[PDB]
């Protein structure tokens, strides 16, 4: 079945660049097949020799070719998955049955626990999406074609037109420049973000909700999930996260908020006329009759000719249409107000003529639902009206609530500017106690703090002006204020005060970020200290959110020690929240790659300590993962199912709590594992050098993915990227070797205790299984070749040391899991690109191949290349392709 | 399979009005089943006795019930048809094969004849659509549900959710008031009209075109139909036809034209961003490169924040996106200009910033197509870009070109006002010669005719002001000026002059309407006289359109004589056009019912005389027929296929031309048939009386269908309606009895000549077969019962005379066809309603049952009824239901 795509693509490629190039591509495919089969390391050089011959443009064409072959492989994978799963005629219905049978839980327990369950998915613009949007669209169309082909109801002409469509759409994909030639703006990132709504999420949410209703009815629960029950929500960082991104200005946040508002208004307006058409009943209760008579009293006997449907005054014969008609007029004026506010600087639209409340919108729709139920029309109510209620209660007036992020030291800079200007001292130099005392006195105080005449840096005015921008806009457009590098309560109190002082009418909730390992060790203490403050615990009103970073933890210490300290951290934070009677929601800053805390969703949810969620979970969806989980109706649904099921099960089926022996064993194991990790990544004086030679880290910035302009000082994203490209994955497995070996050395029964832990502690099982996954996607011969081609003869054995540890560690990993479906083939493609990526790097770091109108061929596409004409494009193509093949960037 | 719908509906009905009403409905269904089975006329009275017991509201519920059961039957019919035809894995591919095999015609002949073929479908607001739009939507949803159920890939939960959807949507259908309580405005009619575009036609056209491309490729023609080849077009009368409709004012025409323009702009704008996303190539020819450099020169380095996608200035890396980007800016400014022009009286949008030309739009898209083909991207060009080209070239800047219709005497009134005001005589009193002479002298003249100070009636100013309104608006928004009751050339020259004098910058083509039988007899002569005028033949530029009415012809004379004079008329008109070297296109004013020239499309096209079409055909789609042929993707496609196939075959496979014996035989037969028809419908002095008693004609106006406020003096629509409701169909078959009997009496070999004609003359075959269809949908027992319940004892035998003729005529009909699939059952339902319609009429025409807040039950729905509270609603319900059951209103 697989050979279909190869055949079609190679045929098109021959139509575009000749038989010769198709033959050389086939030669590469066969050499790589012999490598991923026989694994003779000579085969890699044998392929590279074939590669060194290519013309400057021909090599570009080769990299393009294997890249698009990989992408096609991913799409066929998704389709074959959706079909293999659909031809079944964890899982939602399965999870209900297991909760009833296994645990003897009742249906009404499931339903009541489900009403009080919340999952807040927040989308982020983290620079991990390798593929440009201009291509992602074509990907969507191609997966649609392959979806329609994989069926046995094809009618001849449909099949031929679908072959023409698939061919023309592949060719259109190949005819686009893959290289972002300029990096995007934050607003472009927000556009890429919201695209998944008016494409998949907008219609995807109601369908998923209906499916939940169906499942509850298969359990015997005729009742339906409340439309206002908040089973899912969406937040976004796109355009708000300004941590280290000076390109995200206050006006950027304004722009994206007005944008989202206008989008929501538009979608609601396109829907509202269809809904009005359907709501043509004449029976209603006396309540809705009174209301409809109200609106028809001020119905304004006017033309209203701009409208398409229902342009005439709406008769009382159809009352639901009257109420919905006012809903339309307010919706129209909303879209028009936002439309002018965005196009120009202003609108003449009066705010009373718009929806100002999250639920001045909802109230009339609720009234409609009540009326329908009163008259025996509950089936009618649970149709388009219900879908519309759920859509309103879920996306509101601005599709997502936007988070604003900033580092503590910027708040500290603003405050120190204020105390210096007030001739009272230096907030910086002040002890944390002094800071708390002053901040408290000013929060309870009633006098304006600074005035118009406050001296402001560009930075100071940046943070102040983002606060003013928050104040100027509606409250229901924002989510939370996230403080990076939060250490003490003064860091949060600073934000609360700055909000109040910037006249933020309804200040938003403040939430800290603990991302560095030390900050996580100290986090429960610092949160406890914050809850100690009687004023702040009084203002927080029994609810508090705190974020837990996964990216940087596993970067400065071992991956293992990161995970274990993360489990401990969640546990102890829940301890503090329970002690102070405050409902904690924990915000998990997970990535897509295991190296930044990633993994399959239900597994990483199961690996959280029990009684730490309790119907409140918040998770980052890091850029690239967004496309992975919302680019198709099926993907969106499977994602929402996976998340909600994992949460409900983790609620009613709490994972086992560890025995103390396992606790201490993990503490020792973590000391040894961290010493193992830092021994190679920081003690070795030549390690940074070898890293800057053997991995493609430094070139990452050339892909122009995001808008953000030693090894401790780099972002975690190119860190896991660099080692994932080379298929070595050092930051995933490093400490495990010395950890397991030292633990077995100290005591022999520790092997029986390891076998005990792998089969009974969910967190440990998840960890080891994930490490086994990562080993399955690795090949040390690759790292060997990179060393052979780019690393100087001197420290060749260093990598070999690592290569030793690699195998050694793998031996231990399987040893705890007790291990010893025929996908393969794709690695062949990946292997080819690996070779291409290695040799090309060698030519880039040379003096002969350095540099000292329109475009009608690929080589003319990069004129501003400081390297040789055909090279930079080829390297970027290799990185893109390998990422897409491994199904992970960083 | 049929019993499914009965089961679901009766279950819902029991949930809504109790077991008792479901049982009484079942009783009615069984009695009607025994009638449509055994046909004992006692069964009708036996059912009526059961009906006389009902409460006032219960009878309303019964009529509602059988009406909705009938509608459900129609929908299940359409679905079972689409499935029965789809499970085949005339017709388009069949027609190609028959044209090649049978007639030895070549592929390139088919393709070249197809390039030069045109079909102009014009939609009309004729008051024949019985069902209110508020219900038609629910019909659409229900046929979607039944479409998804009829498949064997149902997944359990999908089936249950579809049962909930079908149930809730049926219930929503039943919960709406079926009675239009106020008749619509012309603009409401235009809204109902255009709804089929932004629902079915807009996407339906490109799919059909692609299918034609596929068929041509299965013939060996790799080439694709030119995007600008006009294989289909759309016109509309909605909002322009003012013949006898004083509610259609000039401002109405303005309103609907600005409306359509805004709609088109909207649809194009929603599409344009997706198309821009796909057109991401970097290769182009030097032509398009030069153009893209032009637009990027004035690209206006500006924010353009109102836009969603591509809000930033478009780079030259993606040139197609640049050109399409300007296309977007002009499209946006167009939608906004029309939007303000409609909302208020004006717009500040400059006309240069909009598309003013039908093809200032098309030119950049053509340039894109050329570029794509130049670079080997013809597959890409034939995708979304092609669909978009065809959409532009087919719908233009205002979805349909609107026709304006008016009677000659209104033009005559205006002119006579002008000559009276000029103190030169009376245009009315003038001989046709004098009229022609003066009109010619003024058309060639250069002086303003009337001035500001012309005395104008409300009527005079109506016609003048509609001319000014035509002049004020863009030319590509209108189609043709249709003159009702056209008799001479002065009638057309009047319109040409009135256009010129009203400063109509690009005057539109004038086209006459010959609808009365005398006007059709005299039509070829009058058209010849018009072509004689050297000036007008010079201005017409070798193209002329003339309309041929079918409605009124078969109303004043026999149906047969109508058809035969119609054939003669088409033939002789083509004669005149050929003689004067002018390309004639004939505009066929056909209805949906056979009584107004209706029938299955390919049959009524085959029954046109050969060499009368020649790649130019224009057909009315009378209101109700619109829903019948465009309410579903499948219906729209099958309609466009049926029409285009019938036309192409009638072009390359000309139907046989009649022998002279058949000509004269039809002339005699037509004299006898017309004498037969007028003998009963006009000679009988009591016929009008019996018609006003035995048929529901007079009550037609109560259905509030359209916006238009002896028997010779009524519209043809309630004429065929009245006889079709009662299932008697007198105007379809009347003259055939005496015609055939006299023809066989005059000569015995005329029977052999009739058998000869039925098997070899397509027109005659179509006629007899249609009459046989109409007999199949008739039941004389119904007319008997109506007579028994409403007609006075005196002229009871009169109808029986007719009933004699009926059977007698039927005997002859089968006798010429040589005749002697198990659908039935639906007639049972229809029969019930027939009984309901009869008895209820009797109670309405009584003195006891005549008349001398909110609403919470059906009886409160008609408070302004001059008849008894529960009655008027019941009658209207019967008429609606019977119409839907017979699948024809009038």
């Amino acid at each position: 079945y697989d050979a279909l795509l190869l055949d079609r693509f190679l045929d098109i490629l021959q139509d575009l660049h000749g038989e010769d190039l198709r033959e050389t591509v086939q030669e590469l495919y066969e050499h790589s097949a012999e490598y991923e089969g026989k694994h003779e390391p000579k085969k890699l050089e044998e392929l590279g020799s074939v590669l060194t011959s290519l013309d400057p443009g021909d090599s570009i064409v080769i990299a393009k070719a294997f890249s698009h072959m990989l992408n096609l492989a991913n799409l066929a994978e998704e389709v074959q998955i959706a079909y293999r799963r659909r031809i079944k005629k964890s899982d939602l219905e399965e999870t209900f049955k297991k909760l009833v049978g296994d645990l003897n839980k009742s249906p009404e327990e499931i339903f009541d626990a489900l009403k009080n369950q919340t999952v807040d998915l927040v989308l982020t613009a983290h620079p991990t999406q390798s593929v440009r949007r201009s291509l992602l669209q074509k990907h969507g169309r191609i997966r649609d074609c392959l979806a329609q082909l994989y069926a046995k109801d094809i009618t001849p002409d449909d099949k031929q037109e679908l072959d023409e469509a698939l061919q023309r759409e592949i060719q259109a994909a190949f005819r686009t420049d893959e290289i972002k030639r300029t990096p995007p703006t934050p607003q472009d990132e927000m556009r890429a973000g919201m695209s998944y709504f008016h494409e998949t999420i907008w219609k995807g949410v109601p369908k998923f909700l209906r499916r939940v209703d169906t499942a509850l009815k298969n359990i015997g629960i005729e009742e339906r999930v409340p439309y206002n029950a908040p089973l899912i929500q969406f937040s976004s960082w796109m355009g708000g996260d300004r941590d280290g991104n000076p390109r995200v200005t206050p006006e950027v946040t304004r722009d994206v908020c007005l944008l989202a508002r206008m989008m929501a208004a538009t979608m609601y307006f396109n829907q509202i006329e269809d809904l009005m058409f359907e709501m043509s009943m004449w029976r209603c209760n006396d309540e809705l009759r009174a209301r409809a008579d109200e609106v028809h009293a001020n119905s304004r006997k006017d033309a209203a000719k701009h409208y398409i449907e229902f342009w005439k005054s709406i008769p009382t014969t159809e009352p639901y249409r009257v109420i919905l008609g006012d809903v339309r007029d307010k919706l129209y004026h909303t879209r028009e107000r936002a439309h002018q506010l965005l196009s120009n600087g202003h609108s003449d639209v009066p705010v009373e003529a718009t929806f100002i409340n999250l639920e001045q919108f909802l109230e009339p729709l609720e009234l409609c639902y009540r009326s329908l139920c009163s008259c025996g029309d509950r089936p009618i109510a649970d149709g388009s009206l219900l879908d519309f209620l759920r859509q309103v209660s879920t996306f509101g007036l601005s599709l997502v609530r936007l988070d604003i992020r900033q580092e503590s030291d910027r708040h500290t800079d603003v405050l120190d500017a204020i105390t210096t200007h007030l001739d009272i001292g230096s907030y910086r130099e002040w002890s944390e106690e002094r800071r708390q005392e002053w901040l408290l006195s000013e929060l309870s105080g009633k006098r304006p703090l600074f005035g118009s005449d406050l001296p402001k840096t560009e930075e100071i005015a940046d943070v102040l002006d983002t606060f003013h921008v928050i104040a100027e806009l509606p409250a229901d457009s924002f989510g939370a204020y996230i403080i990076s590098m939060a250490t003490a309560p003064s860091d949060v109190l600073a934000v609360e005060l700055l909000q109040r002082e910037c006249r933020v009418k309804q200040p938003l909730r403040v939430v800290p970020l603990f991302e560095k390992l030390a900050d996580l060790e100290a986090a429960p203490a610092a949160v406890a200290r914050l809850f100690s403050v009687d004023w702040y615990k009084n203002r927080i009103n029994g609810k508090q959110e705190v974020m837990i970073g996964y990216s940087d933890s596993g970067k400065d210490a071992g991956r293992l020690s990161a995970a274990w300290q993360l489990y401990k951290a969640q546990e102890e934070l829940v301890k503090v929240a329970k002690e102070y009677g405050v409902k904690l929601t924990m915000f998990h800053g997970r990535g897509g790659t295991v190296g930044r805390g990633g993994g399959p969703t239900h597994l990483v949810i199961l690996s959280q300590p029990p009684d730490t969620i309790n119907g409140s979970l918040r998770v980052t969806v890091q850029g690239e993962v967004i496309e992975q989980s919302f680019g198709e109706e099926h993907l969106c649904f499977r994602t929402l199912q996976r998340f909600t099921a994992a949460t409900l099960e983790h609620g009613m089926r709490p994972p086992i709590s560890p025995k103390p022996e396992w606790r201490a064993l993990l503490d020792e194991m973590a000391v040894v594992a961290t010493e193992e990790y830092r021994s190679v990544v920081f003690q070795e004086p030549r390690f940074v050098e070898y890293f800057r030679l053997a991995t493609p880290e430094l070139e990452y910035g050339r892909m122009n993915i995001g808008s953000r302009p030693g090894i401790e000082s780099l972002r975690a994203i190119p860190w896991i990227f660099a080692w994932t490209q080379t298929r070595f994955h050092l930051p995933v497995w490093l400490g495990f070797g010395s950890a397991i070996r030292h633990v077995i050395e100290k005591d022999v029964r520790n092997l029986h205790m390891l076998q005990d832990m792998y089969q009974h502690w969910p967190f440990f099982r998840v960890t080891i299984d994930l490490i086994e996954m990562v080993f399955a996607k690795g090949d040390p011969g690759i790292a060997a070749l990179y060393d052979k081609l780019l690393v100087s003869e001197e420290l060749w054995p260093f990598g070999e040391k690592l290569r030793a540890n690699f195998e050694e560690t793998k031996k231990l990993i399987l040893q705890t899991a007790g291990h010893k479906q025929r996908l393969r083939l794709r690695d062949s493609y990946i292997t080819t690109l690996n070779v291409c990526q290695a040799y090309t790097l060698k030519r880039i770091r040379d003096p002969s191949y350095h540099v000292t109108k329109p475009a009608k061929e690929l080589i003319e596409l990069n004129p501003t290349s400081e390297y040789a004409p055909g090279l930079e494009d080829t390297l970027i193509l290799t990185m893109k392709g390998i990422a897409a093949g491994l199904q992970n960037t960083g």
